[PDB]
């Protein structure tokens, strides 16, 4: 497999802009996982068996 | 598998934009996952036996 | 596999911005994980079985 290419800009992310004017904000949580404000994330090849990748809020209680 | 290509911008996320005046807001939880606000995740390449990529809120609790 | 390119800014993230004029905040966990603010994560590439990467608000109790 060879490249040639013009302009590839794959797996990424970038430019993203936000505004909260929050005013009187609570939050309460207990065992749970709760995220407020914002991420980002790219990752350009994963491989794995069963394995995770991009997960904002995720529990996982297998057995 | 070559590649001439011209622009290929492929797998990606860019340029998003939000806004939010929000005021007097509450949250509360208890195990489960929440996640106000924003999020943004791209990723290529992604391979793998009942793997996971891409949940916003998600809970896994198998045996 | 050759790589002759022309411009490739794969795997990457860059350029994100934020405001937030929040007043009286509150928060209160016990247990679970909790994010506010902002995160944002890239890499390449990752191999690994049953492997994980880019998680934002993550609990695992496997057994």
């Amino acid at each position: 497999v060879l490249y040639v290419g013009s302009k590839t800009k794959e797996g990424v992310v970038h430019g993203v802009t936000t505004v909260a004017e929050k005013t009187k904000e609570q939050v309460t949580n207990v065992g749970g996982a709760v995220v407020t404000g914002v991420t980002a994330v790219a990752q350009k090849t994963v491989e794995g068996a069963g394995s995770i990748a991009a997960a904002t809020g995720f529990v996982k209680k297998d057995q």
